[PDB]
């Protein structure tokens, strides 16, 4: 199994069931903020600052309502979907059962105690005031909740899983507040609202050559799902620093002839979380720069923080929240009470959140088998269900212990591992060579 920290209390403290009554603390309907008369939802609170929505989301995106697949003709190969999934009751039990389990098998590593609690950390700026002299929230970065008299209260989070929308298997990241700030890339960070789902994973190949193939191979080895809820942990730590890299920013890749002959290209911020080799395409001119410029952000934040002398509404004092933020982004405090950025500091956080929180480096902290780069091709997709404990383990994820799954990843292996897999579709050959 995972390489252990050894004791430690669980991340998430409730064994939620879907059906447990609301309570309007950490089970209770919830709206998205600026959603008119949108519906509330049922959503879980499994830690403090994150929560879980166990429903498809056709809530965060108005472009993104309708579950139904669209015309065969109109499909891409690399998607998936189904428009009953996660319809019912116990579905979405399993999904709350599925998700917890991933998160207490992340906090299990170092690797993702030190993501988990960096997460928790980073908490989205309170850029919100019109003056400078008050430190204001962005009410975007909350969610209201249906309290027992049926009131709302706003509270703010930083993290909510949902369930995907119409593809399945595309897990996006939305967030809200951004219509005139990237709040994402300018520092400040916001709440992350990640699309993702526990009870599929994808098919890789084990050879190198075959993986980065797109005519090769049917997908012999299933991804951990908790590596997939790591990748996509990670991306939102960027996001709630405010480091994301603009998608913008890519890499013509050149180093595999099927990406170069149909012209692929592959976000900075894709490389930058897989880690490993491919975080070194890279162009490091541009990642120097990249550096600089939040850096600056930064600076911008302390000077905020050095201009407000009182604080709006009543959650924290001023003290508490400069002290949030202070933590948040390691800055210095001087004899005067002005707040800097030491640039040793910020170049520990930085390599912290884009070097250290990688998909690669997940992969070790779990001895699990992966893809090798973010650069190959997607084989197949599967369904599994890694609630029993005799399919899937906080400790040993697929590969348990004391059976014939122990060794050589035969958990992941999906020939030997038959009964835990139902492939779905094949990519292979769908490709477009
Ligand atoms: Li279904
Ligand atoms: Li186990
Ligand atoms: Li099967
Ligand atoms: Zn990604």
């Amino acid at each position: 199994g995972l390489v252990p920290r050894g004791s430690h209390m669980p991340f998430v403290n409730k064994q939620f069931n879907y059906k447990d009554p609301v309570n309007g603390v950490d089970i209770a309907y919830i709206k998205i903020p600026n959603a008119g008369q949108m519906q509330p939802v049922k959503a879980f609170k499994i830690h403090n600052k994150i929560w879980v929505i166990p429903e498809r989301d056709t809530f965060t995106n108005p472009e993104e309502g309708d579950l139904n697949p669209p015309p065969e003709a109109k499909q891409v190969p690399v998607s998936y979907y189904d428009s009953t999934y996660l319809s019912t009751d116990n579905e979405k039990d399993n999904y709350l059962k599925g998700v917890t389990k991933l998160f207490e098998r992340i906090y299990s590593t170092d690797l993702g105690r030190m993501l988990l609690t960096s997460i928790v950390r980073g908490i989205p700026f309170w850029g919100g005031s019109t003056i400078d002299t008050e430190l204001k929230v962005i009410d975007t970065n909350s969610i209201n909740v249906i309290q027992p008299d049926g009131s709302y209260r706003s509270e703010e989070l930083n993290l909510v899983i949902i369930g995907p929308s119409a593809d399945i298997i595309q897990f996006e990241c939305k967030s809200f507040g951004h219509e005139v700030l990237n709040l994402t890339r300018n520092g400040y960070g916001s709440t992350q609202y990640i699309r993702f789902s526990p009870d599929f994973t994808f098919g890789f190949e084990e050879s190198l050559e075959v993986d980065t193939n797109p005519l090769l191979g049917a997908g012999k080895f299933a991804t951990d799902p908790a590596v997939t809820l790591a990748h996509e942990l990670i991306h939102a730590g960027h996001r709630l620093y405010g480091i994301a890299i603009n998608p913008n920013r890519v890499f013509k890749v050149n180093t595999n002839a099927y990406y170069e002959m149909s012209g692929l290209e592959v976000s900075f911020e894709e490389l930058r979380t897989f880690g490993g080799h491919d975080a070194k395409f890279i162009d490091s001119l541009q990642e120097n720069e990249f550096r600089l410029y939040y850096y600056n952000k930064f600076k911008d934040i302390a000077s905020t923080l050095n201009k407000a002398k009182s604080i709006v509404g009543t959650t924290a004092s001023l003290q508490y929240m400069k002290n949030v933020f202070k933590e948040k982004y390691l800055l210095s405090e001087d004899t005067s009470g002005k707040f800097s950025v030491d640039k040793l500091k910020f170049d520990k956080l930085y390599k912290m959140l884009t070097e250290i929180y990688t998909e690669d480096n997940f992969v070790k902290f779990f001895k699990v088998l992966n893809r090798k780069t973010y650069l190959n091709f997607d084989k197949a997709v599967f369904k599994i269900n890694i609630v029993p404990k005799v399919n899937y383990t906080i400790y040993d994820g697929f590969n348990l212990r004391n059976t014939n799954l122990a060794a050589n990843f035969n958990g992941q292996n999906t020939e030997i591992n038959n009964m835990n897999f139902t492939k779905l579709k094949n990519f292979t050959g769908l490709f477009e060579f």
